[PDB]
């Protein structure tokens, strides 16, 4: 039995967790109540198989067991359409079909929060349905979050609760935690976004690289057979817990946090923290760590790497090793670099021995590489050193207000939902990166943009409308962020046509929070954009300035909100003019 497996080594409890996770994530419109229901029914047979290893059909794989279960609902066609479909499938893949039909943006209602008076009683009355509530919540709208994470994001949950509903002024105490889980939960989903985007559509060998570079620069002490390892495992990890296999994507996940700190001295010094608490709070503390200090005394890489006359006798018996030493080499002593400039520079290393070794004489050929890897490193440099200094300037609204305007003219098509998410997102680089010492900023703003970056190409990949944005998304994971900013302005886009609607006044704005104010600001903007990419350079403020102006009269007018329909009209006529 499997089942049984996974239930003695997570526990009741988590086990209970991960397969609500798992349940939430599959069918992500299915209500609360129903999932808790199969949730048990599903936990109630385990504890029989644990027991009885062969009762009912404890033999199966949790792939039949979970596919049917959900089943008994799924055939509900009016409810879940597309899902009966999945259903009628068999084994080898009525999983493939669930995977393949995970909704990045589902047509869920906001989740609105209840005063702090009702919170802490439904907490304190229940606290088991409470938080299984908010995975269910989570999980059905991060459908790739990180579950062994998620669990994590849990206990702290429930600790924000356990305390704050304990204060004088809960209110005071509770927001605050409750906002900064928001926040790095949202983070961590679109981190992991990634790394199960790079697995899915660019294989694994594409998340190795990316695991030893990173790893190596955690720990730089750590000898290349032991990140190898650390990789090997890794990789595993995240390809059950993007697989959907989230039970021994937890297990394994465990192992590989109890192996680090068994072997600690081998790989980092500053694990000890780490290894002095809470398997959950070891697990989130480990994958956060800082990098160790670098070796003292460290040959140079020209010496192995270009130097020797070897290399390309290296190079043939075994390429992958030899690479993978390579970059690992070049990451341990570059702390200081981003992890996709790193795997660029690797890229770039190997293309160069693929046509220097087949010459009439390799070293003379592959003797100035580093000669290509000077215009690489630059780059990114002067593109941080550049954006941080008009984001200093600007300040984070106004910054991201430019990105609106530049990124909707590189890809006009693309909906402005998505467009103003994005623009916000890469405007928050400045503040997230940019008051960083140059030695830490690279790797901070160029990687947190391939996050971001990643957002608008699983978004656009649901409803493809600009193949500009196919080509950067596909083309190259490694070089997207240099793609896209080689973009300039599409000159075959064809400007939209005013039709009132598509920008809609009902004067229900002046009740939102500021933040969706600013956001219904910046949707004008890019709808403005589209309808004027030419005209437009700095001209770009004769409208919003005066845009600020509008929304400024009508929301304290003593009329009925009529001004909106009328006023309306009347700014619309001096944008036109300018
Ligand atoms: C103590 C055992 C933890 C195993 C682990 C690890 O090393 N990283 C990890 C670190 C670097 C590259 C790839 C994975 N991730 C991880 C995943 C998501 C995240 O946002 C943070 C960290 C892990 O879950």
């Amino acid at each position: 039995s499997e089942v049984a497996h996974r239930f003695k080594d997570l526990g009741e409890e988590n086990f209970k967790a991960l397969v609500l996770i798992a349940f939430a994530q599959y069918l992500q419109q299915c209500p609360f109540e129903d999932h808790v229901k199969l949730v048990n029914e599903v936990t109630e047979f385990a504890k029989t198989c644990v027991a009885d290893e062969s009762a009912e059909n404890c033999d199966k794989s949790l792939h039949t067991l979970f596919g049917d279960k959900l089943c008994t609902v799924a055939t509900l066609r009016e409810t879940y359409g597309e899902m009966a479909d999945c259903c009628a499938k068999q084994e080898p893949e009525r999983n493939e079909c669930f995977l393949q039909h995970k909704d990045d943006n589902p047509n869920l209602p906001r989740l609105v929060r209840p005063e702090v008076d009702v919170m802490c009683t439904a907490f304190h009355d229940n606290e088991e349905t409470f938080l299984k509530k908010y995975l269910y919540e989570i999980a059905r709208r991060h459908p790739y979050f990180y579950a062994p994470e998620l669990l994590f994001f849990a206990k702290r949950y429930k600790a924000a609760f356990t305390e704050c509903c304990q204060a004088a002024d809960k209110a005071a105490c509770l927001l605050p935690k409750l906002d900064e889980l928001r926040d790095e939960g949202k983070a961590s989903s679109a981190k992991q976004r990634l790394k199960c985007a790079s697995l899915q559509k660019f294989g694994e060998r594409a998340f190795k690289a990316w695991a030893v570079a990173r790893l190596s620069q955690r720990f730089p002490k750590a000898e290349f057979a032991e990140v190898s390892k650390l990789v090997t495992d890794l990789t595993k990890v995240h390809t059950e817990c993007c697989h959907g296999d989230l039970l021994e994507c937890a297990d394994d996940r465990a192992d590989l946090a109890k192996y680090i700190c068994e072997n600690q001295d081998s790989i980092s010094s500053k694990l000890k923290e780490c290894c002095e608490k809470p398997l959950l709070e070891k697990s989130h503390c480990i994958a956060e760590v800082e990098n160790d200090e670098m070796p003292a005394d460290l040959p140079s890489l020209a010496a192995d790497f270009v130097e020797s006359k070897d290399v390309c006798k290296n190079y043939a018996e075994a390429k992958d090793v030899f690479l993978g030493m390579f970059l690992y080499e070049y990451a341990r002593r570059h702390p200081d670099y981003s992890v996709v400039l790193l795997l660029r520079l690797a890229k770039t290393y190997e293309t160069t021995l693929e046509k220097c070794c087949a010459a009439a004489d390799p070293h003379e050929c592959y003797a100035k590489v580093f000669d290509e890897f000077k215009p690489l490193v630059e780059e990114p440099q002067n593109l941080i050193k550049q954006n941080c200094e008009l984001f200093e300037q600007l300040g984070e609204y106004k910054f991201q207000n430019a990105l609106l305007v530049r990124y909707t003219k590189k890809v006009p098509q693309v909906s402005t939902p998505t467009l103003v998410e994005v623009s916000r997102n890469l405007g928050k680089v400045g503040s997230k990166c940019c008051k960083h010492p140059e030695a830490k900023r690279m790797p901070c703003a160029e990687d947190y943009l391939s996050v971001v970056l990643n957002q608008l190409c699983v978004l656009h990949e649901k409803t493809p409308v600009s193949d500009r944005v196919t080509k950067c998304c596909t083309e190259s994971l490694v070089n997207r962020r240099p793609c896209f900013s080689a973009l300039e302005v599409d000159e075959t886009y064809v400007p939209k046509e005013f039709n009132a609607e598509t920008f809609t006044f009902h004067a229900d704005i002046c009740t939102l929070s500021e933040k969706e104010r600013q956001i219904k600001k910046q949707t004008a903007l890019v709808e403005l954009v589209k309808h004027k990419p030419k005209a437009t350079k700095e001209q770009l403020k004769a409208v919003m300035d005066d845009f600020a102006a509008f929304v400024e009269k009508c929301c304290k007018a003593d009329d009925k909100e009529t001004c909106f329909a009328e006023e309306g009209k009347k700014l619309v006529a001096a944008s036109q003019a300018a």
